């Protein structure tokens, strides 16, 4: 029994860890800045990540580590568990040091520089094209769907087809509010959650299609091309440049690139160049399209995007569940999350993973890719939440191959879905 | 010269860093959170590391890049050159994210865990007893100059004795303020100007004297020792344990154990444990002894203490320059620095730093170590800052190897140091 791990730690340290924490909260003493918040939020999601990863329907189907995480944080915030030095030391790391902008900063570095510059360019030509037709057949589903049940148009494609084809509440949901305010001008607060929780319902339905969508794969032989997204010779034309031994000064030279990419977007997107035309594009749109030109340029070593694509992995696979700890604690409400959960959202929502899932298909196959692989690779992974829930919807499927092409759609079709939402934001209101 | 690298980044990579950043600083935009504060220090610290480096004079004797840099982040906030938001983000960085507080306890951590267990055990019986000679020493030669001086022995304990032979700025110098004033209930800030200045003076004369007892050792065999601590037969058996694989996960569990025993380290000083006797215990003495503990319990694998010694290298050997814009921005202020330096502080840090020299020598020598070795381990890298100091003082010498004794040597003689300042902040009021 003492051999099973949390978090990669010998159930004996985490005992030694949990007994710390339970002192920390009894004794009601904690630095309410970044260590004791990392303090807090490290063993909670180690035990609850943990909790949700064993668990068995919850782990296959609906999401497992993550939403877990986040929904368990969010209950103890409501039910008075947390104290307030805790709940004031979280919101300080994820509020006052933004370390969720950190980590999509980061996220969003990795998955762009990390591809070779030919392979982005090759990708770039039809690849795109699948996401755009994902994005429309996604918003014609959810339009006939919302017409069928009597909520307007207008409301649907603020609500319920945006925040679900777009990222996820790091990137693609609290942009998105904040796009809405900018335009509208309308409260934060009500968007914010029906956008949370239709996301959430979403991200459940994009894992339970993608289960069924394998079976069907396998149902058929044809349509199918397992492990490999495009139809033409499976790409036999494709040759590596180079790629070196890779040390820590280029994991932190990834982390200065991150760090530079946001901030020449932030300065880009709020003084330089605001508004290309009436629409308004954000700092995050403008650091996607900055990364893919510092890709394209190629002033970035094969040893630095390889740092950069190692540091996307350390940050991906250690500190996601810190960072859903904090995001149940600061970002969600229990209450309206349940109330959000009508039966008209939830079908509303599972029809619009339909149509990404159809059009992406479509596309795909007629630019040339096998159709499910297009299916999970774009749609899904863009109906899901990304970077969390991308990795689920891939380990749900027999498929893990395909993660580049996961992080680069969750990626792209962030930038793209905060342009289109402006655009439809300023068309609309 | 395209190919030479500033920060392990290409000429023209650094270029689109330096002009994103120019371009920040003249557009006055800047997301005032962590990710301005690392654009902002990432950047700086590179450049003039790189400058402090390749200055020849002043990097083999003055001082390294952490000098360098904190000067002149220090004069950039002196001449107004560093705009309101850069500072504001660079404080919200050390200051409300409390950045420095986490560098240091992973660096605690690192240093300590990092040890064999068995090698550990073994090395206090003799190790910590030179320290404590060393420190003994530094304290004699300082009562005596200041007698010399006309200084009162209160005042050169208070002042000079300790904060030379604590650590840094992050442990030794901020927790001696906060001592100082919990007990004799003075001013914080006149003490730390202080404590400072002459902690940056002894840190150049221990470099300068580790030079000279580098040249003495090449001089005289029977003390040189070689770059080898112990002189009995050159450890002639010996055995350590495999360390298997290091993963990204050991490396997590390495920053959670750095967070958790700070946590607990700061629970006990506060509230279980405020005042073992007389005396208040500092919750960086208490983190100290928290970890020796868990290290000598055997909770942690070697896996995860080799993944505590990676985060303890990649911080010490990346984020350094960052932590030392940080200070140079916030800790630092060049106009009581330059008022504290004159002939009889001079004098006073470099008598403090020989017979802090003399002290472990004559300790390494009783407890079989060799002389010079000792002394350069112990007494140096014990005057210098903490964190900085020591390697310096270890590249200025040709020994390397030395430096986990170096590091336990900072970390454990600071704790001490913290202890020795509390006793005697009681003793004298
Ligand atoms: C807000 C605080 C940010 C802290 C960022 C810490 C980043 C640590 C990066 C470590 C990963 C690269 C080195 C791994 C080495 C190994 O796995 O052996």
């Amino acid at each position: 029994l003492l051999g099973f791990k949390i978090f990669g730690m010998p159930l004996p340290l985490y005992a030694f860890a949990l007994i710390t924490l339970l002192l920390s909260h009894f004794y009601n003493a904690l630095p309410t800045d970044i260590v004791g918040g990392f303090a807090i939020m490290f063993i909670i999601g180690a035990i609850f990540g943990e909790i949700g990863k064993r668990l068995p329907i919850f782990n296959k189907y609906i999401g497992g580590a993550p939403v877990m995480i986040f929904l368990v944080a969010a209950y103890f915030v409501y039910a008075g568990i947390f104290t307030q030095k805790e709940i004031d030391a979280i919101s300080n790391v994820m509020d006052k040091s933004n370390f969720l902008n950190l980590f999509i900063a980061v996220l969003i570095t990795g998955a762009i520089l990390s591809v070779n510059r030919r392979l982005l360019l090759k990708s770039l030509l039809g690849y795109i094209p699948t996401i755009l037709m994902g994005i429309v057949g996604a918003s014609i589903f959810g339009i006939a769907i919302g017409l069928v049940f009597g909520i307007p148009v207008d409301r649907i494609m603020m609500l319920y087809v945006l925040p679900i084809m777009g990222g996820g509440n790091g990137a693609g949901a609290v942009p998105l509010s904040e796009i809405y305010h900018s335009v509208t001008g309308r409260s934060r607060e009500e968007y914010y959650s029906t956008a949370i929780a239709i996301l959430t319902i979403a991200n459940i339905f994009a894992i339970v299609f993608a289960a069924v969508l394998d079976i069907i794969g396998k149902k058929h032989t044809w349509l199918s091309g397992e492990g490999e997204l495009v139809r033409k010779a499976s790409f036999k034309v494709e040759e590596d440049e180079k790629t070196g031994q890779i040390t820590h000064r280029e994991t932190a030279v990834g982390l200065v690139l991150s760090t530079t990419c946001f901030l020449l977007a932030y300065v880009v997107a709020k003084k330089i160049l605001p508004s290309i035309g009436g629409v308004a594009i954000h700092y995050f749109a403008w650091m996607v399209l900055i990364v893919a030109a510092l890709n394209a340029s190629g002033l970035c070593s094969p040893e630095i995007k390889a740092g950069a694509k190692r540091l996307s992995d350390f940050f991906s696979k250690q500190l996601l569940w810190v960072l859903m700890v904090g995001v149940g604690v600061c970002y969600t409400d229990l209450q309206e999350i349940i109330n959000a959960i009508t039966f008209a959202n939830v079908v509303i929502a599972a029809i619009i993973v339909i149509g990404a899932v159809l059009g992406a298909a479509i596309g795909g196959w007629l630019m040339g890719f096998f159709p499910i692989e297009s299916a999970i690779t774009a749609g899904l992974c863009m109906a899901n939440r990304g970077g969390s829930g991308d990795l689920e919807v891939l380990s749900a499927c027999n498929r893990m191959n395909l993660i580049s092409y996961a992080q680069i759609s969750s990626r792209l079709g962030g930038g793209i879905v905060l342009v289109i939402a402006s655009i439809v934001f300023g068309m609309m209101i």
